[PDB]
């Protein structure tokens, strides 16, 4: 367990990171404090809830379709019978929300105690209702269910490690899905962005959760900020998770 300084890559925003390598067993922290901290996952939680559906048969394919049913919504990419592959990148949260209506609470509740995924706490399984957007909400969003950069990590690793149930074929669908052009072809860079706020603390939660692989190495990892600048989103804090992975992991 290294402590390290990443603040140079954060440009000023506040937050942290930690990279675990199972591996060679290197954990390195930056802002420790923080990355021990449970926060809401948001959007970072499409990760998990595309294998729940996938292993519940909701979906099959990184082409399956969740039966748009013309709903106008300001993302024009959401107005459409958008499939798998297409939902996680555009972050479409109709899509999502209709595949975990799907799935039984106690099936879902068993998925997330077995991958230790933080506080396993879905009581508030329709969201933040109080925010006003009503079924563009659910537990994952700045509600009842909270995970630390730490525990994303480790859940990261034991799925694609191979060391939870889920079947090969969805895991390496979810690797399909997960992969991001990062402009150097040496490296493999994986992930999911999540943007959220946080209205008791006047915080942002933005992230940035998934592996790397680097010539034989692995590493799994996330990056979190919690700037009170509202600014900050999911997609910034890609960024500067991609400006740490070149500085410090090439």
């Amino acid at each position: 367990v290294n402590i390290v300084d990443y603040s140079d890559c954060f440009e000023g925003i506040s937050g942290g990171a930690i990279f675990c390598n199972t591996k060679n067993k290197e954990y390195n922290i930056y802002n420790k404090e923080l990355i021990e901290t449970r926060r809401s996952p948001c959007s970072t939680f499409k990760i998990v809830s595309t294998l729940i559906g996938l292993e519940k048969g909701v979906i099959n394919s990184k082409e399956s379709v969740m039966g748009y049913d013309g709903t106008d919504y300001p993302n024009k990419n959401w107005n459409k019978n958008l499939s798998l592959e297409e939902a996680f990148k555009e972050s479409c949260v109709w899509y999502y929300k209709k595949l975990i209506n799907k799935v039984d609470a106690k099936s879902v509740q068993n998925i997330l105690d077995d991958l230790k995924y933080g506080n396993c706490d879905i009581s508030e399984w329709e969201g933040d209702l109080k925010n006003g957007k009503g079924h563009l909400n659910g537990f994952w969003l700045e509600s009842s269910l909270q995970i630390s950069p730490k525990e994303q990590v480790q859940t990261m690793a034991k799925i694609f490690e191979g060391d939870t149930n889920f079947k090969k074929e969805h895991i390496n669908i979810l690797r399909d899905i997960m992969a991001i052009d990062v402009n150097d072809a040496n490296i493999n860079v994986y992930g999911k962005t999540g943007t959220g706020f946080d209205e008791k603390n006047k915080r942002v939660d933005a992230w940035f959760v998934g592996m790397l692989e680097r010539e034989g190495d692995t590493y799994y990892f996330a990056i979190k900020s919690d700037d009170s600048n509202k600014e900050i989103t999911g997609p910034k804090v890609k960024e500067i998770a991609i400006n740490i992975i070149k500085k410090y992991y090439s």
